[PDB]
């Protein structure tokens, strides 16, 4: 079965790239969606993750899969967006991608807490169902797990 229920509504939630353009999750409809929330306090852990993937990518694309990576733009490096992945990265401006997938947590930073993303993956059917999920993720080997899971599911 699924593992997660999304609301309908989130397939169409305005998604702004990096670039100033927007895309939907509907977009994506008919290959398998990698979907990786990263948090902003963590650029080392973002470039990474993006770099893990972004070698991926040729693999992913011939498993059928396309991928995106969710944060969301907040005031408080531009290191990691400046990398230049090959595939699209997205502000979640007012977090309603986040929420809908439960990616919003509290954490303490330094006495006082705070919300944040905690770093989690989903990966979507060409119908978009959720059929896999990983949360609070340690970034090494997760790319690897990711795309071993893709394909024991479309193959």
């Amino acid at each position: 079965d699924a593992v997660l229920e999304l609301p309908a509504a989130t397939f169409d939630l305005p998604l702004s790239l990096s670039g100033g353009t927007q895309t939907t999750l509907r977009a994506h409809a008919g290959h398998w969606l990698v979907i990786y929330f990263y948090p902003k306090d963590s650029t080392p852990g973002c470039t990474t993750e993006g770099l893990d993937f972004n070698a991926l990518l040729p693999e992913f694309d011939k498993a059928g899969a396309k991928i995106l990576g969710v944060s969301r733009d907040s005031v408080k490096d531009n290191f990691c967006a400046k990398q230049g992945f090959a595939f699209p990265l997205v502000s979640d401006g007012d977090e309603a991608l986040c929420r809908a997938f439960d990616v919003i947590k509290e954490k303490n930073m330094y006495g006082k807490q705070v919300l944040g993303i905690e770093r989690s993956t989903f990966l979507l059917s060409p119908e978009g169902q959720v059929v896999q999920a990983w949360r609070k993720v340690k970034v090494a080997g997760h790319a690897d797990a990711v795309l071993a899971a893709l394909k024991a599911h479309a193959k």
